[PDB]
């Protein structure tokens, strides 16, 4: 599924990401835009052999099991394919675990480089939430 901007903002809010760990909703919408282009089916291989999955490009080295990242943890206890669903529940639950992990949203390279410190409220302008 390719989400619309306000459509994703509504979904993330309904799942309690807004202000989760102090990160306002625009942070999560911005991250999703620059990690996946709002596409739940997005996958991208990393140099280390792991792969990033879904709307928030969750990594198989630590978070989900993709059957091919030898030496990996599956801390969200989920197959990585579950993170590609049109239903973002699994991605959201796993993201809440990641953002609690210690480095907060810095875990997401696109957020750090393209969202952090910017006017992220712009990402939810016009939405009815
Ligand atoms: N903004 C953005 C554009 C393209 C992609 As991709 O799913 O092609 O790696 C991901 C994010
Ligand atoms: N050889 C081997 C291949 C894949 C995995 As796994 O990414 O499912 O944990 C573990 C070991
Ligand atoms: N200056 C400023 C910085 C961030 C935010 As907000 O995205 O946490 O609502 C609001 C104002
Ligand atoms: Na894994």
């Amino acid at each position: 599924k390719v989400f619309g901007r306000c459509e994703l903002a509504a979904a993330m809010k309904r799942h309690g990401l807004d202000n989760y760990r102090g990160y306002s909703l625009g942070n999560w919408v911005c991250a999703a835009k620059f990690e996946s282009n709002f596409n739940t089916q997005a996958t991208n291989r990393n140099t280390d052999g792991s792969t990033d999955y879904g709307i928030l490009q969750i990594n198989s080295r630590w978070w989900c099991n993709d059957g091919r990242t030898p030496g990996s943890r599956n801390l969200c206890n989920i197959p990585c394919s579950a993170l590609l669903s049109s239903d973002i529940t699994a991605s959201v639950n796993c993201a809440k675990k990641i953002v609690s992990d210690g480095n907060g949203m810095n875990a997401w390279v696109a957020w750090r480089n393209r969202c952090k410190g910017t006017d992220v409220q712009a990402w939810i302008r016009g939405c009815r939430l």
